[PDB]
C-alpha cells in the first residue's frame, strides 16, 4: 500500500514560511546490494522541496531575515554578494519577500540560466570579467563597497553564521522525523553550513551521532590537500570556509568527480529520485558507509542539496552507464 | 510579522511517491495591492511545483499508473506509453521508476529537449516522431505501436482517464482542510482539466456556493465553444474539450491572453517572490479578477499554480523586461473593462 502526503493543515503568509520542513524518503534501489543488511537504514533528505529547489533557501532566508532584525539590514540599504549559484537565488526569493534590492555579483561566462533566474526576481546582477572567475566577482563586490559605504549589506556566506544557524532547524528535522534513530549524518560541504550546522544541533541532542563531511577527490582541501579542478557542482569552494568547525566533523569522505555523477544517475535510474551531482557525492559515500560491518542496522541520513533538473546543460547525464544494477553498484563501491 | 518556516514532517516515506500532493496554500500579498481589491478578500496559491517532480502531473503519473497496477489493467511484462512533451510525461516516468515498469514516452523530436533529458534519466525509452508533425504525429505513432503489439502497452491517456480527475480529489480535501471550510472561489487553468473537474466534484460535496472558475488562453477559447487557435501559455490550452472534462461543475470559464499570463508570472516573482510559470500566470490574473469584484469582497480564494518558472527558461517568459512600477504593472494587468 502506498499512500501520498495529507493536508498540511496550514496557510503560509508567503513563500518564506514553506522553506525548510523537507522529506526524508527511504533509499531501496541503489540499497539493492547483498553486503547492505535488511536492517541498515539508508535516508535521504530532500533539499529540493525548499521553495527554489535547494538548500540554500534556509540560508538565504536567514542571513537576511536576521540582519533585518539586527539592523544589519535597513531601509534604504541593498543586499549584495558575490556568488552564480544557489545562494543568489535564494538572496533573491528572501529579497523578493522582504522588499530589498539584491545585487549579485558574478562571471558574465557563468550560468546564463541561473542568471535569468536572479534577473526574474528583480536582481540587479554585476557580471564580472570572466577570466578573473569568482575573485574577480568578490573583487567587483569589494569596490563597491568601498564606493559606497552604508548601502550594503553582504551575504558573506562562507564567513556568516547565520547560514550555519539555519541549519539547526535542519537538524532538528532529521531528529524528529527518526523519532531519535539518527546514527550517521553524511553532508557534502560547499560553505559547511550544513555539515556544521546539523553537527552542532545533533550533538546537542545525542553526543553519539557520526558526522560525516564529503568533498571531490579532485580538490580535498577539508583533508589537507590542495584547491584542485573539480566537477562538484555546488561543493569543493577551495579554501576552508571561515564557517567550518573541525571539531564537529567526524570523518571526512573524498568522491571523485565521475563516481559522483555515476552515483546520481543510478538513483534517479533506480529510485526515481533527480538529485544533483553533489547528492550523487553524498549518496555514494553513504552507501559505502552502509556496507560497513560496524554499521550492521544503523540509520544513515544523507543530505541531498539539489535536483538534476538545475544540471541539464552539464555532462551529469551525458555519459551512458554499462551493465546491470548490481554491476554499476559493484563499480561504484569498489 | 514573526515569519515561521515549516516544521518538521514527522514521517519517513517509504519512497519518492509518497512526497506527492498535500502542497502548501501561501497567501499572495504583493500583486494584491491594487485599489480596485479589498483588504478582507483572501487570495491563496496552491504551489503544486512542491510534488517531487516540480508540477501537479505527479499526481497523475501516480495515480494513473497506481490505480492501473490495483485494477490489474497494468502487470508485470507490460509497458507504460504515452504521447506527451510535458510534465505528464516526467511524472510517468518517476511513477514507472519506483513501481518497476518500463515506460515509453513519445513526442515530436523538436519539442522540450530539456524534458527530454529528464526523462532518459528517469531510464525512459524515448520515441520522438516527426517535428513538421507535432503531437498528432507522436498521438499517430503510439496507435501504430499498440495495434501492431496488442497487450504489450499500457497507455495513459491522460485527457481520457478517469485517475486523472481522481487523484484531484486529494487536491480539493487539502483545500478544504487548509482553508478549514472556508475556501469560496477556486481557479484552475485548464490542460486535461483534471484538476478543476476533481476539485470541483469533491469540494461540491463539502458545501453550497463554492464558485469553480476554469481559466483558458483567449487565443483557443474551445471551453467557451470558440475554435482553436495558436497561443503560448505552455500546459493548458489543448485545443479541444478533454473527454474527463464535466461542464456542469464549472460555474464560470475565464479567456487570458498569453501575454498577460507571462507578465503577470513575471509580477508574481518580483513581487511575491513565488516564481509559477505560465499557466500559473494565466489562474492567477483570472484569480485577482474575481478579487475585484464587489460581490466577492472578503471572500477566499484558491488559485491552482500548476508548474515553476525554471522550466521555462528557453521561452520567452522572462525575456520581455516589463517598463514601470509595481502599481502601473498591476494597473495594467486589471485594466480591461466588462
Ligand atoms: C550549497 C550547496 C551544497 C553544500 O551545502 P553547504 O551547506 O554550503 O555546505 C551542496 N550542493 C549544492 C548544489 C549546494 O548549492
Ligand atoms: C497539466 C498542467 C496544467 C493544467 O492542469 P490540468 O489538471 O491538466 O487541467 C496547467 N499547467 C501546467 C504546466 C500543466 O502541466
Amino acid at each position: 500500500q502506498i499512500s501520498i502526503s495529507s493536508p498540511r493543515k496550514r496557510i503560509y503568509h508567503n513563500i518564506l514560511e514553506t522553506i525548510g520542513g523537507t522529506p526524508l524518503v527511504e533509499l531501496h534501489g541503489v540499497t539493492e546490494h547483498p553486503r547492505i543488511k535488511k536492517g541498515t537504514r539508508i535516508l535521504v533528505k530532500l533539499e529540493y522541496f525548499n521553495p527554489m529547489s535547494s538548500v540554500k533557501d534556509r540560508v538565504g532566508f536567514n542571513i537576511v531575515y536576521q540582519a533585518i532584525k539586527d539592523g544589519r539590514l535597513k531601509p534604504g540599504m541593498e543586499i549584495i554578494e558575490s556568488t552564480s549559484g544557489n545562494t543568489g537565488i535564494a538572496l533573491c526569493q528572501a529579497g523578493a519577500v522582504f522588499g530589498y534590492r539584491v545585487n549579485i555579483a558574478m562571471p558574465s561566462t557563468m550560468s546564463v540560466e541561473r542568471q535569468m533566474i536572479m534577473k526574474a526576481f528583480g536582481a540587479e546582477l554585476i557580471l564580472t570579467e570572466g577570466k578573473k572567475g569568482m575573485p574577480g566577482a568578490i573583487e567587483e563586490v569589494n569596490k563597491m563597497i568601498k564606493e559606497n559605504p552604508g548601502k550594503y549589506f553582504v551575504a558573506n556566506q562562507f564567513g556568516n553564521p547565520d547560514n550555519t544557524a539555519a541549519h539547526h532547524y535542519t537538524a532538528n528535522e532529521i531528529w524528529e522525523d527518526t523519532d531519535g534513530e539518527v546514527d550517521i549524518v553524511v553532508s557534502a560541504v560547499g560553505t559547511s553550513g550544513t555539515v556544521i550546522g546539523v553537527a552542532e544541533k545533533l550533538k546537542e541532542k545525542k553526543k553519539g551521532i557520526k558526522i560525516i563531511a564529503v568533498e571531490p577527490e579532485e580538490s580535498a582541501v577539508l583533508e589537507g590537500k590542495a584547491k584542485g579542478p573539480h566537477g562538484i557542482q555546488g561543493i569543493g569552494a577551495g579554501f576552508i570556509p571561515d564557517i567550518y568547525k573541525k571539531e564537529f566533523v567526524d570523518e571526512i569522505i573524498p568522491i571523485k568527480t565521475q563516481d559522483a555523477w555515476k552515483m546520481a544517475r543510478a538513483v534517479v535510474k533506480y529510485d526515481g529520485i533527480m538529485c544533483g551531482m553533489s547528492s550523487g557525492a553524498a549518496i555514494l559515500a553513504g552507501l559505502k558507509e552502509a556496507e560497513k560491518p560496524e554499521n550492521e542496522g544503523k540509520t544513515i541520513v544523507i543530505i541531498v542539496p539539489s535536483c538534476g533538473e538545475r544540471y541539464l546543460s552539464t555532462d551529469l547525464y551525458k555519459i551512458k552507464d554499462e551493465g546491470t544494477k548490481i554491476q554499476i553498484l559493484d563499480s561504484l563501491l569498489n
